[PDB]
DNA sequence: CAGCGATAGAGAC
DNA sequence: GTCTCTATCGCTG
């Protein structure tokens, strides 16, 4: 609905994390961010997330132009 | 033009 | 030396 608020932050059910550079979501239509898409749905079993961090290493880009 | 899945790399001990 | 975790890329419609 235009509020673009399903609450107001999309967050991560999982982690609660605001900061990720891709939002996932689970087969159950659960949204997650980066990591807990990507590895619940990889490892398919619970996990500490005590893994988790607020800080994500800055990567660098295999861009360039040609 | 934008978004996503899958694969691969690096670090620490 | 090996294992684990996470992010980015390329491709398509
Ligand atoms: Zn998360």
């Amino acid at each position: 609905m235009k509020n673009g608020e399903q609450n107001g932050p999309t967050t991560c059910t999982n982690c609660f994390t605001q900061t990720t550079p891709l939002w996932r979501r689970n087969p159950e239509g659960q949204p997650l961010c980066n990591a807990c898409g990507l590895f619940l749905k990889l490892h398919g079993v619970v996990r500490p997330l005590s893994l988790k961090t607020d800080v994500i290493k800055k990567r660098n880009r295999n861009s360039a132009n040609s």
